[PDB]
């Protein structure tokens, strides 16, 4: 439905939708921009991520409310409406994963783009895993694992320990270990080593870069405090 | 799309969508319930109102952001995206007005239902008026006026001065006068007389009714403080 709109106009409208807190519109404009086929700049990658994290964040918060109500109840209505929300959440994750596979990851050659998109791949498989059951579910968990692992391998080779994309990746992979993979010790180890290696590299930063890095380090510390 | 779902299941799902903060779903379930053709109870009227006030409230807040950006700018993108949001807001107002006209108002014989639906009619024409221009716009303003006036006439004959529906009607009609009809003195007069007549009737109330009435009287007082 965005095929007839100029790429620059889709980007400009995504930014207006962000100001208006219209995140579903923002996601649809950024999906349109990706579908133009050109690589995304740093700023555009951030627009894409913000738009979908807000859309899926609303769906996840709703699904958690409904799942809690369903668990306490255990007619068909609660299950049906939790399934409705679940299906819509899955469809949003599948859309994001399709954009990453067609063809954002394969054209991303710089570390900062490749790590960003592989982190997104891990996050959206993780959202799929939160609602998955059984052993359809093992393969989804392993997909999230695999994407985070490839992102971490590149990040450790190509980026300084304070780079905010590297930090947010390690933060989200630590959440994956703690919440999805039932590996709280791996979560804690990863958040601690990430925090300590970043601390040791802060001295290399400008005031503004120091502010960006320490903000994410505080999120690692907030987790370690919840987890220990 | 809700034609195949039982009325009671639509009501139960509206309440679940409210807990999940899923207001578009809540509105669609309550539209489905109205379209079953049976009158709505007090609780169901409140579900219908909450659902649409939240949906349209999001659209109005967005439209105001975009309109402000558009005014400061004065390419086509800001106008186009403000028009998109405006059209969707109009469609939601038209849907609510259609439910009221087909056939909620005509079957509402008790004062509490009739006043509730005529207040809603005033509110949704008022939302249409906020975005309207010119003299297509005069007839919309007069439609909001007419609906509020009929509701006020019934409320004053049939309900005590502290009834919360009567109070919320007078509150919203005072907002109409101040914001839409360029009649700040009529706004202030109405909010003051409404406040003073309610104060004099508080002594007749239970503790719980007193809490419900004074909450809305505080909204009248907050307006009078903004306006004087
Ligand atoms: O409260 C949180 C905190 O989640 C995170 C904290 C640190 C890194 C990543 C997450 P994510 O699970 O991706 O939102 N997330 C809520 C957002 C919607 C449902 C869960
Ligand atoms: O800030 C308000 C206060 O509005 C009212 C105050 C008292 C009575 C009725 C209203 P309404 O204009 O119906 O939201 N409304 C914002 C909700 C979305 C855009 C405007
Ligand atoms: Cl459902
Ligand atoms: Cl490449
Ligand atoms: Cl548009
Ligand atoms: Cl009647
Ligand atoms: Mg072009
Ligand atoms: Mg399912
Ligand atoms: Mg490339
Ligand atoms: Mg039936
Ligand atoms: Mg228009
Ligand atoms: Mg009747």
């Amino acid at each position: 439905a965005m095929g007839s709109m100029e790429r620059a106009s889709l980007i400009q409208k995504a930014k207006l939708a962000e100001q208006a807190e219209r995140y579903e519109d923002m996601a649809a404009f950024m999906k349109g921009a990706v579908e133009k086929g050109e690589e995304l700049s740093c700023e555009e990658r951030n627009l894409l991520s913000v738009a979908y994290k807000n859309v899926v964040g609303g769906q996840r918060a709703a699904w958690r409310v409904l799942s809690s109500i369903e668990q306490k109840s255990n007619g068909p209505e609660v299950r049906e409406y939790r399934e409705k929300v679940e299906t819509e959440l899955q469809g949003v994750c599948d859309t994001v994963l399709g954009l990453l596979d067609s063809h954002l990851i394969k054209e991303a050659g710089d570390a900062e783009s490749r790590v960003f998109y592989l982190k997104m791949k891990g996050d959206y498989y993780r959202y799929l895993a939160e609602v998955a059951t059984g052993d359809d579910k093992k393969r989804i968990i392993d997909s999230a694992r695999s994407a985070y692992q490839e992102a971490m391998d590149i990040s450790k080779k190509e980026m300084p320990p304070t780079n905010p994309i590297r930090l947010g990746l390690a933060l989200n992979f630590s959440v994956f270990h703690y919440e999805i993979a039932n590996s709280p010790e791996e979560a804690i180890s990863l958040a601690k080593t990430t925090f300590d290696e970043a601390m040791a590299d802060l001295h290399t930063l400008s005031e503004d870069s120091y502010k960006d890095s320490t903000l994410i380090m505080q999120l690692l510390r907030d987790n370690l405090t919840l987890w220990t």
